[PDB]
């Protein structure tokens, strides 16, 4: 039935949907394209922020190191970025810029603290993740050009790290109960997954988007009087130029939900 309603939801939309759920209640999975690989766009600002946060551990003053915001450092989308260029955002400032809202140099600083995309990637192995890859820097990481494998993941493996990450024990205490903070904090989700879900539950996501009509989300999700939930939803479309559709994501979503 929910298999059923999602191809449904698929062919309607006329892209590539990837969907997968985690109920931790019971460990059971819902698996919609779960082994393909999509192009992430700035859900993989996640991995990047919770691999600083590890950093964090064994140097607790990490988040209060302030980082120069040049000009030059400038690139597309830079909403908070842009209030401090020729000064200094700290990496905690940079981690809540990029997760809460999207910010894309804010990311190109968390990778460059990494040492760049392959420390992404590093991190991503070290906690078990075999499948997301980090390629590229912002902007270009968001290409999403169908069959190009830089900066992809699948469904099933994002879940599982976002699992790990916000749940398990990939982060200390501390460090999973910010990164929870800050993706409960969004303010890029209401129209993606969450709109999907009812209005009594609670969530935290983080939204991806670029060319293709690529339209992503992956969420942390808190149903009144259930063990939390895992989702990510990824959809791609066949045209460059394609329009987004946080729609199909909350279609997507609200599914699942009917489902559970
Ligand atoms: O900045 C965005 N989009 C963006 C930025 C810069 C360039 C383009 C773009 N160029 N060509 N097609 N899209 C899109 C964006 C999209 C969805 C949510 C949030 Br938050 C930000
Ligand atoms: O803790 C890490 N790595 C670690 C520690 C012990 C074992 C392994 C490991 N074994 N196989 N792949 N990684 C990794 C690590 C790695 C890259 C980035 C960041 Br941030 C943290
Ligand atoms: O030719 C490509 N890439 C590319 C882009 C820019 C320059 C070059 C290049 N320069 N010299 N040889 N190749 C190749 C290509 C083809 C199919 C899928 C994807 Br993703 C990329
Ligand atoms: O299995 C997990 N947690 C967990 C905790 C306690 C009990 C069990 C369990 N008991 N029996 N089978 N699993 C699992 C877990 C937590 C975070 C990420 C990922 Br991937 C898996
Ligand atoms: O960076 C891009 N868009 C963008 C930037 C920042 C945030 C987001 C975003 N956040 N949440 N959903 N989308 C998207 C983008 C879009 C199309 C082509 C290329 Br190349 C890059
Ligand atoms: O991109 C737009 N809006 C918008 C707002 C919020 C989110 C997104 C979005 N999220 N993911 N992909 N697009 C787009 C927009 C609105 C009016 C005119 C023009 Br041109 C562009």
């Amino acid at each position: 039935a929910v298999q059923q309603k999602l191809a449904a939801l698929e062919k309607s939309s006329g892209g590539r949907l990837g969907v997968a759920l985690i109920d931790t209640a019971d460990n059971t999975q819902v698996l919609y394209r779960g082994d393909e690989r999509f192009p992430m766009c700035s859900t993989s600002k996640v991995m990047a922020a919770a691999a600083v946060l590890k950093q964090s551990e064994t140097q607790k003053q990490l988040l209060n190191q302030p980082v120069e915001i040049k000009p030059a450092d400038l690139v597309n989308y830079n909403p908070i970025a842009e209030k401090h260029v020729n000064g200094t955002m700290t990496l905690a400032e940079l981690s809540a810029a990029a997760l809460q809202y999207s910010d894309n140099t804010a990311m190109n600083k968390l990778i460059a603290q990494l040492g760049g995309p392959g420390g992404v990637t590093a991190f991503a192995r070290a906690i078990g993740d075999e499948t997301f890859r980090l390629d590229r820097t912002e902007p270009t990481l968001n290409t999403a050009i169908p069959g190009d494998p830089r900066d992809t993941t699948t469904p099933r493996a994002m879940a599982q790290t976002l699992r790990q990450l916000t749940l398990g024990h990939a982060l200390g205490e501390t460090q999973r109960a910010q990164l929870v903070t800050w993706l409960k904090g969004n303010t890029t989700g209401a129209a993606s997954i969450r709109a999907g879900l009812p209005t009594s539950w609670t969530a935290g996501d983080k939204t991806g988007s670029g060319d293709y009509g690529t339209t992503n989300d992956i969420a942390v999700i808190w149903p009144q009087g259930r063990a939390p939930l895992v989702l990510v939803t990824y959809f791609t479309q066949p045209q460059q130029n394609a329009e987004s559709r946080r729609d199909v994501l909350a279609s997507a979503a609200r599914i699942i939900a009917e489902g559970l």
